[PDB]
């Protein structure tokens, strides 16, 4: 039964390890987000409908040392802009608060998809 009884607590803390972590992975892709928009420079051919996916490299203590397109929007400047707005952000210390191993393991390489139209809508500081 102990075998059991195990399972239903595995099975329990998966469950809430996984809203938990969903709310935590949502702020944190929030903040980049919202950090990147602030940065951004918008290039004249920006669009609405326009998508760029860009590989984001940090270390643990939230430093920013790397940023590329992994999947292009069409549109070269725009893509420049958003690699230059991540890179511009500089740092992330909000990424000490992950325990290491979620860091290496999401954190450290992460893959965000920005978009004019969201950018723009976050690009506002306070
Ligand atoms: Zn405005
Ligand atoms: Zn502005």
């Amino acid at each position: 039964a102990l075998a059991e009884l195990l399972s239903d607590t595995t099975e329990r803390q998966q469950a809430l390890a996984d809203e938990v972590g969903s709310e935590v992975t949502g702020s944190l892709d929030d903040l980049i987000v919202n950090l990147v928009s602030q940065q951004w420079r918008r290039p004249p051919s920006a669009r609405n409908g326009m998508s760029v996916e860009v590989l984001i490299e940090m270390l643990p203590d939230g430093t920013i040392t790397n940023a590329s397109v992994s999947r292009s929007s069409g549109d070269k400047p725009f893509d420049s802009s958003a690699v230059a707005a991540v890179r511009n952000v500089g740092r992330i210390p909000e990424m000490q608060q992950l325990p290491r191993a979620t860091f290496d393991s999401l954190y450290r390489q992460r893959r965000i998809i920005f978009k004019p139209e969201d950018l723009s809508l976050h690009h506002h500081h306070h």
